[PDB]
């Protein structure tokens, strides 16, 4: 019998409102979700790479600096794995929903008015939540050199959980798994996702591997 300690957290009020707005509103073009996944991976890779310039030992946990993208139609998931800096448990708590972001209120105001559209979400410091444009549930597995591997999960509804993760060790970095909404499954089509990755990785300075499940 397996045992797991799970901790529940509540999203900061405006983040919760943003998630509701992202989930319960129609958006014609949701491609920004992929831009934001890749950008977060690139930022995490930069962070560990620059740390390695001043402390080479930080790469011992995983020498490669790369991104892997895995569309899986049977599972109805899109997965993106980076070997960036990773998040400790408290990093997840602080960065993935409990702490207010300066731009959340202003973004929602500009969405409501028409001053901004959904593609601009990254400019407002809340890009991560774009995953909920296309996914019902988001699962974030992460391993930072300073902590054990943890998994964050949320289907929105105002809460998320974090638990120790005993699934496939990452060595270092982050694996984000999007459980795709029925009406967004086209994003798992081989040519569609290949093109989207090309389009949204033009200036990315790390190798990307894109799988297709036969
Ligand atoms: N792949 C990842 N690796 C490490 N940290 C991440 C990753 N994805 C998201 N984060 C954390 O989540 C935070 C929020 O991400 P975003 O909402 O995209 O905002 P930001 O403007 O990228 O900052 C980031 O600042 C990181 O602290
Ligand atoms: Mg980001």
């Amino acid at each position: 019998m397996a045992e797991s300690q799970v901790e529940r957290f509540t999203f900061q009020a405006e983040i919760n409102q943003l998630m509701s707005l992202i989930i319960n509103t129609f958006y014609s073009n949701k491609e920004v979700f992929l831009r934001e996944l890749i950008s977060n991976a690139s930022d995490a890779l930069d962070k560990i790479r620059y740390q390695s310039l001043t402390d080479a030992s930080v790469l011992e946990s995983k020498t490669e600096l790369e991104i892997k993208i895995i569309p899986d139609k049977t599972a109805k998931t899109l997965t993106l794995i980076d070997s960036g800096i990773g998040m400790t448990k408290t990093d997840m708590v602080k960065n993935l929903g409990t702490i207010a972001r300066s731009g959340t209120k202003n973004f929602m105001e500009q969405l409501q008015s028409g001053a901004a559209d959904i593609s601009m979400i990254g400019q407002f410091g809340v890009g991560f939540y774009s995953a909920y444009l296309v996914a019902d549930t988001v699962i974030v597995h992460s391993k930072n050199n300073d902590d054990e591997q943890y998994v964050w999960e949320s289907s929105a509804g105002g809460e998320f959980t974090i638990a120790l993760d005993h699934t496939e060790p990452l060595g270092r970095g982050t694996k984000i798994v999007l459980h795709m909404k029925e009406d967004q499954l086209d994003y798992l089509d081989e040519t569609k996702i290949k093109n989207l990755v090309k389009k949204h990785s033009e200036f990315i300075q790390y190798p990307i591997s894109l799988l297709t499940i036969k």
